[PDB]
């Protein structure tokens, strides 16, 4: 009884969950790829127009809660063209599978065509990075690479010569131990710490919850303990979904892609319970400055202490630790840290909600997440790119944890939109898929819009149009002196998306948006991918990590000057509400 | 309130236990060397003769269970001179923290004297690799460095630029995690697979107990259950001390470095129970071809159905799944099985015993290891170096878990000894230490014996003097077809302790081991390091990989051959005991 | 027609000339060593005790003059034991070939015994660096390794399976291709750059010739050159054997390891001739601070302008460049800054002079070299080591272009005196060869004395006994603010070498050496490998760098204590003779 070796390699990449493979086909893969759909095999292959889409995709598909992906590129140029999506996946502690094709084994060191050592590619980064170093052991080595990407939850790579999987072998000679898979379930705090938690938490004046997404799945316990010790909250960039968008105590995140609220909250705490975050503004940008307290919880211990001085440290589920110290922390009835931060908290929504409103005038990107907010399904997955349009979403769309976001938060790689798209049709086919671009991002990846359409995998782009990078004309001033130089003319998105067989829109004006986004959402339903190309205003978000508002920090010009630019004449500082509940400033003056 | 950022590193380093930094002092490191001791600062500094020497020492502190170890390399060759203990400590998962040396931040990239970029060299296998890049966070890459080498096994490295240290910074621009350090306790293992182990255990004809590391601390369970269900116990070169050395069921270890019961036992087993073993061989060398039924054990998912197929996968501590398994297995009253596995144990034993009790002619290293049998301490500790001679030693030395044993077991780098011997007296300075020794790896490293003198570190260093590598001896004609050619004169070893400080033996008698060992330890007793030259003969071990014994596996003239060369005529093939209880061998024609 | 492999390996590396492999012989190397010395083959083998031994031997024999050098480690440990050669090799653009043993074909990516990826080890220094994929290519390979080694001045690396040596193949199906060896001859200089090279020079009136190893072969011409145009020598610390020890103009060296004349010129000169050199202390130390114009002889275009900026480049071989220079340039009959500098010159070699002719008292290095100089032979090797005593050499060492004189100069890894000297003494059997060593580095090294014993190279080992590192005590002060912590006992290394089968001699007074090292040169004669044990005193060598003479630069107490400490009352300040000739300093007030 004999198997084909690149049937066998299906059989353990089936068995380990892995059935689609992303990449392009070609001849140092074609031996792999032949074997596809053998004798009832069901991995399948999603071809792409760019590796590195591929690779993304791949990750993607895990971050969304997708089975392992497999992501292929052709010896030489085919490998290298994974490396964005290979360091994103490295960063985000993201499993994934990514196999090197390569030339003949006969032609290896010969310096023949297209052939060289691809070890040292991805060997800097990679929880396993071998080279194949004959036939037979294919096998056992794809099921090591599966088995490694999840245990270590990062880059198993293999390079593979591209004659090794015709070879033939006797079925004895290869097995799969995804069967032994096993996994720690979540991880019991000690009594110990969690009751010093709960003393330093009893007695402080200022608590905050800081959540990072190790609380996923566990945002209504979070919640309760925030009201049950009046404690705001404050979130990562990351883990905005794990909290209702409308819950009362919700400052934000802290930092540029961050709210008003949470900015301030931060330098006026005592206590902060940091819990599951790793927060990599920690340091640099002084977020803990002022803090007397600081209490973490992780199941890393390498992350115990990292960001900042524990003064009492959790080893444990998140989960777990939230609902002991809910069970054993005092309750309290009421607070002026609490009431003064629900007002000021207030005050911002009513300052995001009048810009998202606008009725009539040129486009925003405000009024574009509002049209979103609007028709969007209540379980809708968001693929976010990286730049400033599209990380400013965390202050618009109205999420919940019925909701996934996903981006590059750490690598922060461009172009990581689409590919997340395809990631997470690919897992559920039946779920609203939206990809929010920037149009500099969407140009480094927009050829692969055809692959939505060619797959039947129907997504809604949604481009945002503004010429310059609204994030880059904010970094030649605020850390630079001179000028910009970041333009770009305006090429019609919409007409390419109807070259590629996907429909396109056009938008330009708010009183246009809703009917516009409407028409998108119809589309879509029908089984189209849409690109709808947002043409927006050169407005930037206001910067809520340089608030000039406080008469007591900022000049009465520049106060004047900030609130004309961001339209934020009604936003108040902090400050007024503390002293408004009888508190001072703990910094300020 | 300032302080010297030297003097913060080593309050950081004091603060995680690493208590002893182990090198050779020069430009490149003074500016931290500068600081020990400082403000009541305990932190010490142990002077070697061989930076590889202190590598190794700082990791071999850590596998005879002691403190977190620290080892400096100056920038350039002393950096390089560390790598064979750090790859040691890398392949064995074993947590270091290595710093290198290196020219002022002036001279990076100037193409300086002495100048390079050394992030290079130690990338591939550690878990931290660093260049500081300015000095005011040289103490929270240093305090890193310790938290991440513990946390995630392995070697931490950090590259410090020489000016660094003299920097000085305010008191509280500084902070250990130390105190938040935490680890995961003991993991209970899934009912579900306890069960399932034990159905299979109950329903074996022939059981077998293969213990690796991962039972370290719980030999009396294991030994417990052996009796419990019938079921011969093999071990793993790394894990003898975990058993009685005069268990009735103990087999041994598999392959080369094993015994011959072992060897035979696993040919004819059944189902194996795999607890807390990554035996490298497992594969290469088909250990488990005529298994039927394989149960791991593992805390690591990596581990799990790596080295074969598991039909049983338990996630768990070894203790823990022991403990539940010996509870819910059936007892077994009797066991032809078990029977015959005892008398080929005793077979074996009356062959050891023989060689090691002659008394009178040219000495062997059997009558060496006997009369370290007859003079160690109970509680003595083993440094193992690697070689043909040394590690025999574990067919000979009558261990229990009062001991501890240690060598480079994976990576297995010749010179491992003598460090081993100060990491180990350093961890226990009122403790026994013995370093065995062959001469090829005595000659790289004996230039340290004068460490141990110098810092009052008493060690008994036996040394065996066969001129050709005995191991080397037996790999020039079971793979190769030419001679040999492997020669060394012999230098007068005991002389050279002399001239170091130590005290020197020499011994080449059976008649005269006795004597000179207790002279040795007594030597050692009064305060003094002593190396005992034993000139043996050229005899090797009997290949038990390779047992030309049964009849029916290989000719008379071999069987006759094989016999007298190693005085074995007495040993007898385990078929023979397995029909003389009435069964029959399972692979044996 | 058949050919075992591992004898075609050898057959390619005789006809390279690389008829010497360094290492230490075991199972991942024997099928290749099997093959040695057969069908007539020529290659031996030299077996060390320490693979860095090994390594460094195999690159010094170049440096030396000799053949390509060859060098093995065993899997593992046995390579990694090479890295401080081959980092030497590859910094000093040395070629040599370095052969990785490795675990067997069928054993690779199993994670067997000893067996790992060794691609990673030395890609950062390599000039090729390749894992052989499969035995037939083993040939090819070896045969393209040296090419590269050769071609680009490198490390050329390859990891070879112990199964590949034992495969047979055809005899066509290998060839060498060092019939076909070419390198270009000395490069003719531009025309056009000579001349402005001769302009500046006529025009200068403080010029100063700067020569590097680039000068190697023609001291003779850049005497000349110096005495046509009246332009004093500087020398770098690797090229002082191309001049005549006694030469009326040579200065010396500049920064720490050099004169006190040189360091005083160089800051007063206007016209640099920088030939042949890449002195590395350059831009850190300011070395050209003071010149007005720099001129630049190279035959590597990445050099050109280097160091410094250069008013004229010349591209081309530095003898021919000289002579070009030597036949166009005016000739200068008289010069005050040629008659102030031989002045100053002669005023140091009296203190030179004086310290190693003492008669009576405890030895010092200087009197040690004394001795050397009075009994070694004209043509004599020198192999130095690593320290401050050695490194010293180059200020008494009377040579001249018929000694040759090699370090580890830029990577500096002590231990590299030993390994030069069998790598010498196996290149010129019939010649005299010194190993001059600090006892810090001696004990890196000590046991490979016994290679030179058993393999018949008779050595003279110098060895500077002085407890603490000299130089290393002279960074403590300089450049840190605490004391020291650099102690050794004194282990009898005279002993020691006796028990090696080697001729021992202790020397403590001045009054004994002479006799010492005449009954050591003469022991070494009648084939004794010898080792001088000199205990010296604790006495620094005058800091060159740190000149405190200049009653302008320096006040009266510091330079009171400065002679006193140096027996240096008689040493003048060079403005002092420059003043003398009508001169003024050019930056000194
Ligand atoms: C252009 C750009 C701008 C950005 N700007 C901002 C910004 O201004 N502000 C901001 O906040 N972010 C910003 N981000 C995102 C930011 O870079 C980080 O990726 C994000 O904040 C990290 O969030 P986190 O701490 O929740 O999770 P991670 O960094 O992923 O860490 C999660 C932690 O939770 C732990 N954990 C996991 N599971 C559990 C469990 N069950 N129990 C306990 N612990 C657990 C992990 O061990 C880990 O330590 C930006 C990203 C981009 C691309
Ligand atoms: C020259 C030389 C020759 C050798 N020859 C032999 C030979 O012939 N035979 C031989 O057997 N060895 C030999 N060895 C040793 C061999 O190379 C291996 O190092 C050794 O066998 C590995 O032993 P191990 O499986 O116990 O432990 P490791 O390889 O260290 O693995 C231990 C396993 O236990 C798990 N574990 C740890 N803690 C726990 C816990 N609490 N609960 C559960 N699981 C846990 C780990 O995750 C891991 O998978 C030799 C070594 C040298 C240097
Ligand atoms: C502990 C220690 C201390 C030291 N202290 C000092 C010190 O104080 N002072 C000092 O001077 N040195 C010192 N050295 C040596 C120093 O580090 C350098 O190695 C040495 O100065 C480099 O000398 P170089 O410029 O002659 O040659 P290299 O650096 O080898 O460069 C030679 C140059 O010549 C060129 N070249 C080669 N062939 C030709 C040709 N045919 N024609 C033209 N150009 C050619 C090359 O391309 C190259 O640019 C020390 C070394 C050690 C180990
Ligand atoms: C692959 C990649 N290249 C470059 C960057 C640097 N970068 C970060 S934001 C940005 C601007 C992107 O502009 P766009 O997508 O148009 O978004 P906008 O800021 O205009 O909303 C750039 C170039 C990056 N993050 N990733
Ligand atoms: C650093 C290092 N170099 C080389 C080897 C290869 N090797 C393994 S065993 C051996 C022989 C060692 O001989 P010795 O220590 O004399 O022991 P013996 O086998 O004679 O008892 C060698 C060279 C190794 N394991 N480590
Ligand atoms: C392999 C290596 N390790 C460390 C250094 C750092 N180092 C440079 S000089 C020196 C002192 C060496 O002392 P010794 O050989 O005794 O010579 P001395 O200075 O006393 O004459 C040291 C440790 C080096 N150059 N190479
Ligand atoms: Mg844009
Ligand atoms: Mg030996
Ligand atoms: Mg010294």
């Amino acid at each position: 009884n004999k198997i084909n070796i690149g049937l066998a390699v299906m059989k353990i990449l089936e068995s380990w969950g892995a059935d689609t493979i992303y990449g392009i086909p070609s001849g140092t893969l074609s031996s792999l790829m032949d074997a596809m759909g053998e004798e009832e095999n069901n991995v399948k292959f999603l071809q792409v127009k760019h590796e590195e889409v591929g690779a993304m995709a791949a990750v993607m598909q895990s971050k969304f809660g997708g089975n392992l992906g497999v992501t292929v590129g052709s010896g030489g140029p085919g490998a290298s063209h994974l490396i964005n999506g290979l360091y994103d996946a490295a960063m985000d502690n993201i499993p994934v599978v990514a196999i090197l094709g390569s030339r003949p084994q006969r032609e290896l060191n010969m310096d023949a065509f297209q052939e060289l050592n691809q070890n040292p590619m991805y060997d800097h980064i990679a929880v396993y990075n071998r080279r194949v170093a004959y036939a037979e052991q294919l096998p056992k080595l794809v099921d090591e690479a599966a088995r490694m990407a999840i245990a270590k939850r990062g880059v198993a790579v293999l390079e593979v010569p591209g004659d090794f999987a015709k070879v033939e072998i006797d079925n004895d000679q290869w097995y799969s131990s995804a069967n032994s898979l096993r996994k720690y379930a979540p991880i019991a705090p000690a009594a110990q710490d969690i009751d010093a938690a709960v003393e330093l938490l009893n007695n402080s004046k200022r608590p905050v919850i800081y959540a990072g997404i190790g609380t996923m799945g566990h945002g209504p316990a979070v919640q309760e303990l925030a009201r049950k010790i009046k404690a705001p909250v404050i979130t990562t960039g990351k883990n905005f979904e794990t909290f209702e968008w409308d819950f009362e105590a919700l400052t934000g995140s802290t930092y540029r892609v961050g709210w008003k609220p949470a900015n301030e909250t931060i330098l006026e705490a005592d206590t902060v319970l940091f819990a599951g975050s790793n927060f990599p503004f920690s340091e640099v940008e002084g977020t803990f400055r002022n803090v007397d307290n600081f209490i973490q919880i992780d199941i890393d211990p390498a992350m115990l202490g990292k960001r900042h001085h524990a003064d009492v440290a959790i080893l444990g589920d998140a989960a777990l630790a939230i609902d002991e110290i809910l069970n054993k922390v005092d309750a309290v009835e009421e607070s002026a840290w609490w009431t003064a931060n629900l007002k000021n908290i207030a005050n911002w929504r009513e300052y995001i909600n009048m810009l998202e409103t606008k009725e009539e005038g040129d486009l925003q990107f405000y009024q574009v997440y509002n049209a979103i907010n609007n028709h969007a399904d209540e379980d809708a997955i968001y693929s976010i790119d990286v730049g400033n349009s599209t990380q400013t979403s965390i202050r618009h769309l109205h999420m919940t944890p019925k909701n996934m976001w996903r981006t590059s938060p750490l690598f922060a790689t461009m172009g990581i939109a689409i590919p997340g798209g395809l990631g997470a049709k690919n897992t559920y086919p039946d779920r609203q898929v939206w990809n929010i671009i920037g149009d500099g991002a969407f140009s480094m990846t927009y050829p692969d819009v055809v692959t939505n359409v060619r797959y039947n995998m129907p997504v809604i782009n949604v481009v945002f149009s503004n010429t310059e990078y609204a994030f880059i004309k904010n970094k030649y001033e605020d850390t630079n002196k001179n000028l910009f130089g970041v333009d770009f003319t305006d090429v019609d998105y919409a007409k390419i998306a109807e070259a590629q067989g996907a429909k396109g829109f056009t938008v330009s004006r708010i009183e246009d948006m809703d009917r516009v986004m409407a028409e998108a959402v119809a589309a879509n339903k029908a089984g189209h991918t849409v690109v709808i190309d947002c043409k927006i205003t050169q407005d930037r978000p206001i910067p809520v990590e340089t608030l000039k508002l406080d008469s007591k920090l900022y000049s009465e010009d520049e106060i004047k000057a900030y609130k004309e630019r961001y339209e934020a004449a009604n936003l108040v500082p902090f400050r007024e509400y503390l002293e408004a509940e009888g508190l001072e400033s703990k910094y300020i003056k």
